[PDB]
């Protein structure tokens, strides 16, 4: 199928202000989106806020404001944050939106008509902070915000409470075999692989039915009513997960306001998601519940769920103002793969800013554009190639395919490492050929050295443009790369910018080192 590449972040609870967690998740969503745009594909990237439920209403009660005022305010803080971080998200969704609620009711009704929702009881533990049902084996002893003796979640260490309610139940138990078929048939559907193994183990152990409504009193009436039963409200997670479906059905104008909700998801060619970006703490909701609902409704399943090492639930805008926006994005994407084992100190931030961005990339951009070395201020025409020239060229030609596979996994840290390996190689080659000497001794040779250098800088910069969107534009301007050559798989190929291309005007640092 030729469809719109549909990439999502989770929608974030509005009990608290935006923070690094949310910023991180949306950054990954943004980068994936950007990579596919650079590739030349149609892209719809989605982010947003999760505004209903017990947790949000209780956060609004603490602040002595109405849930409507509170959620609207906090949503605005998330919107301002994501504008400031310089993302390129196509739409920001809110679960308070009327069109979203329509879709929730449609979906609810569909599940009901298939006999997959019945009236039942849930008697068990529940974390209000995670909005998660827990069995007794996922709880242990602990303390609260004061220090009294209570029970807590093994998942998250938040306080749990016993709940005994008549609830609408979804027949999740009936989807165990079909979920297991899905996991085995599509062995890259959950990334990384060890989290895929976690999910499969859990589903193999057995699946209880899932409570999908709560009594309206318990939610402080801050929730979507169940169709044809106003004493019950729809479970915040069914309401939340459905944002992806809603998003896939909203037509959106040139300034990002929703204007129309289509009946059939196929009209916009977005659903199902190609990638759901999530934190590790919401894996079960996305890999177990969400597909079970979709199977029940006869809707298509997402292709990939990528679960990163961070939790979903250190001020980024402050650090971006201190070290640069692109540099901060580079650091977060480079420093952490799929575990929490990463060093986010100012020491390490500066180490990578100076080491990799300034000395490796920045230096190299200045070398191939400086008037000392590139005297004609143009892309020269190469002479014949030595075997050492060819070895570097081979690396540059192989890089797009290698990075493409990493971005598609998706493993953004590995994509960056691949590019920088080539950058290190190019630097080694330059040091070796010493082109500063060649301006005097051997002009014919310098043409070849300089051309290869420029073209390596271009190709690496193209593949880095989803990570450093602003700086990539600065680099391409210095190199004098025409706009048409700054995207499209065509321009991943070696030799795309012809010799004779004039460099851009000089002024002037790309990344400046710090103490
Ligand atoms: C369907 S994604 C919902 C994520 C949840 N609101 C959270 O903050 O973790």
């Amino acid at each position: 199928v030729e469809k719109v590449f549909f990439v999502t972040s989770p929608i974030y609870y509005v009990n608290a202000a935006p923070h690094i967690g949310h910023v991180y998740s949306t950054l990954i969503t943004d980068v994936i989106g950007r990579y596919h745009r650079v590739k030349g594909e149609r892209v719809f990237a989605l982010t947003g806020t999760d505004e209903h439920g017990q947790k949000v209403a209780e956060a609004a009660k603490q602040k002595q404001v109405s849930p409507y005022d509170f959620t609207t305010a906090v949503a605005g803080e998330f919107k301002k944050c994501f504008e400031q971080m310089d993302y390129s998200i196509d739409y920001f969704i809110r679960t308070t939106n009327e069109q979203h609620k329509a879709v929730v009711k449609e979906l609810w009704t569909k599940l009901e008509q298939k006999g997959d929702i019945y009236l039942g009881r849930y008697e068990g533990w529940y974390s209000i902070s995670d909005e998660s049902f827990l069995t007794p084996q996922n709880i242990t002893d602990g303390v609260d915000k004061d220090g009294n003796p209570c029970k807590v979640s093994l998942e998250s260490g938040h306080v749990v409470t016993w709940v005994s309610e008549e609830n609408y139940m979804f027949r999740l138990s009936a989807f165990r075999e079909r979920l297991l078929e899905w996991y085995h048939a599509n062995p890259g559907c959950i990334v990384p692989e060890f989290r895929r193994r976690e999910v499969i183990r859990a589903v193999e152990k057995g699946l209880p039915d899932l409570s999908v409504s709560r009594a309206r009193a318990t939610l402080h009436n801050w929730a979507i009513p169940v169709p044809g039963n106003p004493d019950h409200c729809v479970y915040v997670w069914l309401d939340a997960l459905t944002n992806y479906l809603t998003g896939s059905r909203l037509r959106v104008d040139e300034s990002g306001k929703e204007v129309s909700l289509v009946d059939d998801f196929n009209e916009l060619e977005r659903f199902p998601a190609d990638v759901h970006v999530i934190g590790k703490d919401i894996l079960k909701f996305h890999a177990i519940y969400w597909p079970a609902f979709l199977l029940s409704a006869g809707l298509p399943l997402p292709k990939k769920i990528v679960a990163h090492g961070w939790w979903t639930k250190f001020d980024p805008v402050e650090k971006a103002e201190e070290f640069g926006y692109d540099a901060l994005k580079y650091f977060l994407l480079r420093e952490s793969g799929f575990s929490d084992d990463g060093d986010y100190s100012d020491k390490n931030m500066i180490a990578r800013l100076n080491g990799e961005l300034a000395d490796t990339l920045g230096n190299l951009v200045m070398r191939c554009t400086s008037a000392k070395i590139n005297v004609n201020g143009e892309w020269p025409s190469p002479a014949a190639y030595t075997e050492e020239d060819e070895s570097l060229i081979q690396l540059i030609k192989d890089l797009p395919g290698t990075a493409d596979h990493y971005y598609l996994i998706p493993d953004i840290q590995k994509a960056i490492i691949a590019v920088f390996d080539v950058l290190r190689a190019i630097n080694a080659y330059v040091t070796d050929m010493a082109p500063w000497k060649l301006v005097k001794t051997d002009p014919e040779r310098l043409r070849t050295v300089l051309y290869i250098t420029l073209e390596g800088v271009r190709v690496t910069t193209l593949l880095l443009s989803p990570i450093l969107p602003r700086k990539s534009v600065v680099i391409f301007d210095m190199l004098g790369v025409p706009e048409v050559h700054r995207k499209g798989i065509e321009n991943f190929e070696f030799g795309a910018v012809p010799p004779g291309t004039r460099l851009g005007p000089a002024v002037e640092v790309l990344f400046s080192k710090r103490s």
